[PDB]
């Protein structure tokens, strides 16, 4: 029945993130829709270890009347760089916390530039320990402040909801924290839409094997990313090479013959026409007209440490690793930004890549770094350049 939306708490360390996370979660609990998880269960998050890198991440599910949540809450600001740059933990929106007393703080700031750049789609603000705060003006000049920042990184600051309160209170079952617990979630619920169905948006499928079969012709295998491909329709096939366009005529799966292939669906895509040299692994399958070739991009970075299997020293401008987007590795130029001499390891930045031969991509399209075949880096697109 209900809508499923995926969120977080992000700002700035000790403003309240885990404490609102509990919070939330008490006052559901208390309205029939959550099992209340403390502050130090929160608090004291799993370590997940995956693809070499250590993130640790709280999880919680609650609902509201309307909708049903899963949350993230991370202790450390470098948990939410990895995980918001490697999707780790995606978010269709974000609740930024900003404590009343201290005003934004750097990484008030490095969070929303983060969310910016890794496609986070809209913010919830909650201004907290307001208990902190007896001046009204003060505390709408924070609140100015708060939107001036937002607005600084393109999200729209006049129009985001700003919701103060004391999530601490909130925790002592005060009525006025409570209340403003509750005021939240009802912003949640109006400002932050319901994503869009995988299955709704345009097609596309990464292509990992290409077959010709005798009789047959030629067949690509993937797993559909998104939407659906039926056969008899059109499919562009893009990147690498210049695009081509050809029909359907057959989706498979083994011993399974299919009139489309749907997100999730791991199918083999047979092409009319198409010869088996001029399709590869590394382009995708798309709606015509819906994702393009390119070799330039701007792109947010975060670089391994050595602990997780990455270098050990810095690179510098015109470093020249790989690019692996989906299944396939493509040699890039880095250019990084003014200001920036040297990228460290365990770093975040954000970068210019050139890439020797073109992909199809898009903004908020993720992929690795690779170093003689060893990941050295995760990134998303951030911006499409040219
Ligand atoms: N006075 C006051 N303190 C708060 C409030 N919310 C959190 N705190 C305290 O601020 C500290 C940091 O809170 P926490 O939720 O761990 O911050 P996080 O680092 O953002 O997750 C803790 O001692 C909290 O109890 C509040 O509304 N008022
Ligand atoms: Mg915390």
């Amino acid at each position: 029945t209900k809508p499923h939306v995926n969120i977080g708490t992000i700002g700035h360390v000790d403003h309240g993130k885990t404490t609102l996370t509990a919070a939330i979660t008490k006052v559901l609990a208390e309205k029939g829709g959550a099992e209340f998880k403390a502050y130090d269960q929160i608090d004291k998050a799993p370590e997940e270890k995956a693809r070499g890198i250590t993130i640790s991440t709280a999880h919680v599910e609650y609902e509201t009347e309307n909708r049903h949540y899963a949350h993230v809450d991370c202790p450390g600001h470098a948990d939410y760089v990895k995980n918001m740059i490697t999707g780790a933990a995606q978010m269709d929106g974000a609740i930024l916390v900003v404590s009343a007393a201290d005003g934004p703080m750097p990484q008030t700031r490095e969070h929303i530039l983060l969310a910016r750049q890794v496609g986070v789609p809209y913010i919830v603000v909650f201004l907290n320990k307001v208990d902190m705060v007896d001046d009204p003006e003060l505390l709408e000049l924070v609140e100015m402040e708060v939107r001036e920042l937002l607005s600084s990184y393109d999200f729209p600051g006049d129009d985001i909801p700003i919701i103060k309160g004391s999530a601490l209170k909130a925790l002592e079952g005060d009525e006025i924290g409570e209340e403003a617990i509750l005021k939240l979630m009802d912003a949640v619920d109006s400002y932050i839409p319901e994503p869009e169905r995988a299955i709704d948006k345009p097609f596309l499928m990464p292509i990992e094997d290409v077959f010709s079969i005798s009789g047959r012709g030629t067949v690509v295998t993937g797993r559909v990313e998104r939407g659906i491909v039926k056969v008899g329709e059109e499919v562009e096939i893009v990147g690498i090479r210049d695009t081509q366009k050809t029909t359907c005529t057959g989706v498979e799966m083994f011993r399974k013959l299919l009139d489309q292939g749907q997100a999730g669906d791991n199918v083999g895509v047979l092409l009319r026409g198409t010869k088996r040299e001029d399709v590869e692994r590394g382009q995708v399958l798309a709606k015509p007209g819906s994702i393009k070739p390119h070799t330039k991009f701007e792109a947010e970075v975060y670089i391994l440490t050595k602990e997780e299997g990455g270098r050990h020293t810095p690179f510098f401008n015109n470093y020249r690793p790989q690019f692996y987007f989906r299944t396939t590795d493509v040699t890039g130029v880095v250019t990084l930004p003014e200001g920036v001499e040297m990228v460290m390891p365990g770093d975040n930045v954000t970068i210019t890549v050139e890439l020797i031969a073109p992909i199809a991509m898009e903004e908020g399209l993720r992929f690795a770094i690779r170093e003689g075949g060893r990941t050295v880096g995760a990134g998303v697109v951030s911006k499409i350049i040219e």
